[PDB]
Protein backbone atom coordinates (compact mmCIF):
# COMPACT_ATOMS: atom_id res chain seq x y z
CA UNK A 1 0.00 0.00 0.00
CA UNK A 2 3.07 2.28 0.41
CA UNK A 3 5.59 2.57 -2.43
CA UNK A 4 9.09 4.15 -2.23
CA UNK A 5 11.06 5.86 -4.97
CA UNK A 6 13.72 8.50 -5.43
CA UNK A 7 16.96 6.75 -4.47
CA UNK A 8 20.21 6.90 -6.37
CA UNK A 9 23.96 7.38 -6.14
CA UNK A 10 25.10 10.84 -5.00
CA UNK A 11 28.39 12.49 -4.01
CA UNK A 12 28.99 13.67 -0.43
CA UNK A 13 27.14 16.92 0.13
CA UNK A 14 24.46 16.11 -2.45
CA UNK A 15 20.70 15.97 -2.23
CA UNK A 16 17.85 13.53 -2.98
CA UNK A 17 14.09 13.58 -2.39
CA UNK A 18 12.47 10.24 -1.59
CA UNK A 19 8.76 9.71 -2.07
CA UNK A 20 6.40 7.37 -0.25
CA UNK A 21 3.20 7.10 -2.28
CA UNK A 22 0.05 5.43 -1.00
CA UNK A 23 -2.17 3.31 -3.24
CA UNK A 24 -5.11 5.04 -1.50
CA UNK A 25 -5.92 7.63 1.16
CA UNK A 26 -3.99 7.57 4.43
CA UNK A 27 1.37 8.42 11.13
CA UNK A 28 4.07 7.70 8.53
CA UNK A 29 7.78 7.15 9.05
CA UNK A 30 10.96 6.77 7.05
CA UNK A 31 13.27 3.93 8.06
CA UNK A 32 16.64 2.86 6.72
CA UNK A 33 18.87 -0.19 6.90
CA UNK A 34 22.61 -0.29 6.21
CA UNK A 35 24.51 -3.56 5.67
CA UNK A 36 25.10 -5.35 8.94
CA UNK A 37 22.96 -2.93 10.96
CA UNK A 38 19.45 -2.93 12.34
CA UNK A 39 16.65 -1.05 10.60
CA UNK A 40 16.23 2.34 12.25
CA UNK A 41 13.48 4.94 12.21
CA UNK A 42 14.93 8.27 11.09
CA UNK A 43 11.91 10.55 10.55
CA UNK A 44 8.20 10.37 11.20
CA UNK A 45 5.17 12.62 11.11
CA UNK A 46 1.89 12.21 12.95
CA UNK A 47 -1.57 12.50 11.43
CA UNK A 48 -1.54 16.16 12.53
CA UNK A 49 1.89 17.08 11.09
CA UNK A 50 4.10 16.89 14.17
CA UNK A 51 7.52 15.47 13.32
CA UNK A 52 10.43 13.68 14.94
CA UNK A 53 13.92 13.12 13.52
CA UNK A 54 16.73 10.83 14.57
CA UNK A 55 19.75 12.79 15.80
CA UNK A 56 21.78 11.40 12.87
CA UNK A 57 19.63 13.29 10.32
CA UNK A 58 18.15 16.28 12.17
CA UNK A 59 18.83 19.54 10.38
CA UNK A 60 19.67 17.81 7.09
CA UNK A 61 16.56 15.70 6.37
CA UNK A 62 12.97 16.94 6.25
CA UNK A 63 9.81 14.82 6.25
CA UNK A 64 6.70 16.38 4.67
CA UNK A 65 3.20 15.08 3.95
CA UNK A 66 1.32 15.91 0.75
CA UNK A 67 -1.29 10.93 -1.17
CA UNK A 68 2.47 11.01 -0.58
CA UNK A 69 5.07 11.60 2.12
CA UNK A 70 8.48 12.95 1.09
CA UNK A 71 11.94 12.80 2.63
CA UNK A 72 14.10 15.72 1.47
CA UNK A 73 17.70 14.59 2.06
CA UNK A 74 20.19 17.47 2.01
CA UNK A 75 23.92 17.52 2.78
CA UNK A 76 24.19 13.77 2.26
CA UNK A 77 27.02 11.88 4.01
CA UNK A 78 28.58 8.49 3.26
CA UNK A 79 27.00 7.23 6.47
CA UNK A 80 23.53 7.88 4.96
CA UNK A 81 24.08 4.94 2.56
CA UNK A 82 21.21 2.48 3.11
CA UNK A 83 17.99 1.08 1.75
CA UNK A 84 15.22 3.48 2.75
CA UNK A 85 11.68 2.29 3.57
CA UNK A 86 8.43 4.00 4.52
CA UNK A 87 5.78 2.45 6.76
CA UNK A 88 2.99 3.38 9.12
CA UNK A 89 4.71 4.56 12.26
CA UNK A 90 4.14 6.06 15.68
CA UNK A 91 6.24 8.58 17.56
CA UNK A 92 6.81 6.71 20.83
CA UNK A 93 8.11 8.76 23.77
CA UNK A 94 9.66 7.13 26.84
CA UNK A 95 11.41 9.46 21.78
CA UNK A 96 11.67 7.17 18.74
CA UNK A 97 10.01 6.63 15.39
CA UNK A 98 8.67 3.08 15.64
CA UNK A 99 7.09 0.97 12.91
CA UNK A 100 3.46 0.19 13.58
CA UNK A 101 2.97 -3.41 14.81
CA UNK A 102 2.16 -5.82 12.01
CA UNK A 103 3.61 -3.53 9.33
CA UNK A 104 4.50 -5.26 6.07
CA UNK A 105 7.71 -3.82 4.63
CA UNK A 106 7.82 -2.96 0.94
CA UNK A 107 10.83 -2.94 -1.36
CA UNK A 108 12.25 0.47 -0.46
CA UNK A 109 14.66 2.57 -2.48
CA UNK A 110 18.47 2.40 -2.48
CA UNK A 111 20.55 5.42 -1.50
CA UNK A 112 24.33 5.34 -1.94
CA UNK A 113 26.60 8.26 -0.99
CA UNK A 114 30.16 7.92 -2.29
CA UNK A 115 32.81 9.90 -4.16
Amino acid sequence: QLVESGGGLVQPGGSLRLSCEATGNFGIGWFRQAPGKEREGIACITTRGRTHYAESVEGRFTISTDNAVYLQMNSLKPEDTAVYYCAKAIRLTTTQCVAFPGVSWGRGTQVTVSS
